């Protein structure tokens, strides 16, 4: 198990646009494209990031591509950010990869906000750090990957993805 595993089982592949979990336009491996509610704006975004005409259709390769950019994205993020790069320097394999999965799904910028999270991540106390995530609206809006996502964590392993 590696970090793009455990976020193609979290997040699947689809070749088509469709609209995520929020409502929000989005393709291939939980790539998001755009927030509006406007579908053409969504294919706009897919065209730029493709470098095509797409039509909101893409192949399983060029999806491949956009997950291979979002997880670096997803990583450089961390590093950059003074917030989450602490944290992942103090973290075990497992668990960074479970700090980046957080960061795929909601942004640097949302996870930075996890503030008491983050503390007892670092304080490497990890069944306290996992009642706290759970609180919320992350939990409460996708409790099953969020509970996988958790279980990571607190356990330092794989389990939850096997």
């Amino acid at each position: 198990m590696n970090i793009f595993e455990m976020l193609r089982i979290d997040e699947g592949l689809r070749l088509k646009i469709f609209k995520d979990t929020e409502g929000y336009y989005t393709i291939g491996i939980g790539h998001l494209l755009t927030k509006s509610p406007s579908l053409n704006a969504a294919k706009s975004e897919l065209d730029k990031a493709i470098g095509r005409n797409t039509n909101g259709v893409i192949t399983k390769d060029e999806a491949e591509k956009l997950f291979n950019q979002d997880v670096d994205a997803a990583v450089r993020g961390i590093l950059r950010n003074a917030k989450l790069k602490p944290v992942y320097d103090s973290l075990d394999a497992v668990r960074r990869a479970a700090l980046i999965n957080m960061v795929f799904q909601m942004g640097e910028t949302g996870v930075a906000g996890f503030t008491n999270s983050l503390r007892m991540l670092q304080q490497k106390r990890w069944d306290e750090a996992a009642v706290n995530l759970a609180k919320s609206r992350w939990y409460n809006q996708t409790p099953n990957r969020a509970k996988r996502v958790i279980t990571t964590f607190r356990t330092g392993t794989w389990d939850a993805y096997k």
